């Protein structure tokens, strides 16, 4: 395959201290992925270690990839002193038939720290600051100019700068979109998705709001908030927790049907789980019982008081009506911050 380079996966071969273009001697493998590979190697010319992003030699990943490459050049060229926590490309060539991704190295991603918990979650303090950051991060995606839908936010594209840390940085832009150029009918990681894809409807920045509410919740209770198997299952967990959706929006969903019919008095039920609405946010988040488990009783930081401001920020990122579910702008002046 591909000269001897390439694996029966199209994914480079990768060899341990190799030399590339007289400048990156490539050292280790350090991530992995439907995209290709990602290695650490050593820029010679700037003398700093650096990621690599090593893309599939196949057309479909290289073309997502050449998507992604364009977004990123659109965003750091607005964000030259990284400040907005969206991972920084250097630069990109074609290598040996491979389009590569020269990023700064980064660490571990967000779901590879719900493992290193236990699956227990982290503290509602580093949860704050995640989601401070990751706020700050959709309100320079919104900036017109930029006007980006990642459309995949999810823990394992959140990565840590430093293992002892908790700066952050998003990456995979290569599913992403611009308001403008809105292209896809199928989009976001099912656990993920909002409630206007899952029906059929029109979409904006809005859907990555409600990723991320699914997000922060997971990140301090270390388990997916909403974790269906299939659509109707998705759709039927996500009513658990927040009810019906309203009539004013079903009555305009082009999937309404997958998931709920209309009565003769104008009102939506399920389709033949907890009764619509009885999964309480506030009961999965412990706000008057110690926290997730009852494991923060006693624990500093997690206060009944402290718990219903995060409980009332989720749950204007979790609003169904992508209209008034709360934008980066006052999530970042809500209290919880
Ligand atoms: C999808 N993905 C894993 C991805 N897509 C774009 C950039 C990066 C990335 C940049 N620096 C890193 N350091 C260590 C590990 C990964 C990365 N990873």
């Amino acid at each position: 395959y591909n000269d001897g380079y390439d694996d029966d996966n199209y994914d480079y071969i990768v060899k341990n201290g190799e030399k590339w273009m007289d400048r990156y001697e490539i050292d280790s493998l350090i991530g992995k992925g439907s995209f290709g590979q990602v290695v650490k190697a050593y820029d010679r010319v700037e003398q700093e270690w650096v990621a690599i992003k090593i893309i599939k030699n196949k057309k479909a990943f290289l073309n997502q990839a050449q998507i992604e490459v364009r977004l990123l050049e659109l965003m750091n060229k607005h964000d030259t002193e990284m400040k907005y926590y969206i991972v920084h490309l250097k630069r990109h060539f074609m290598f040996r038939n491979h389009l590569c991704l020269v990023f700064e190295m980064l660490s571990y991603n967000l779901y590879d720290l719900l493992r290193n918990t236990n699956f227990r979650g982290v503290s509602l303090n580093l949860t704050r600051k995640f989601a401070q950051q990751m706020c700050t991060a959709l309100l320079f995606l919104a900036t017109p100019e930029l006007s980006i839908i990642h459309c995949d936010l999810k823990p394992e594209n959140i990565l840590l700068c430093n293992p002892k840390r908790s700066a952050i940085k998003i990456v995979d832009f290569g599913s992403s979109c611009q308001l403008g150029q809105r292209i896809y009918q199928y989009i976001q990681s099912r656990f993920y998705r909002s409630p206007e894809v899952l029906l059929g409807m029109p979409y904006d920045l809005a859907i990555d709001m409600w990723s991320l509410g699914c997000i922060l919740v997971e990140m301090h209770t270390g388990e997916p908030l909403f974790s269906g198997a299939n659509e109707v299952d998705q759709m039927n967990k996500i009513v658990e927790v927040l009810g019906i959706p309203p009539a004013h929006i079903l009555d305009q969903a082009p999937k309404a049907r997958k998931f709920f019919e209309k009565l003769p008095d104008g009102t939506w039920n399920l389709k033949k789980y907890k009764p619509p609405g009885t999964r309480k946010l506030h009961n999965i988040l412990g706000v008057e019982t110690g926290g997730p488990g009852g494991r923060r009783a006693g624990e500093s930081g997690h206060t009944v008081a402290d718990y219903l401001k995060f409980k009332d920020l989720i749950l204007r990122m979790l609003d169904y009506d992508p209209k008034t579910r709360i934008q980066p702008y006052y999530a970042l002046q809500h209290s919880f911050f």
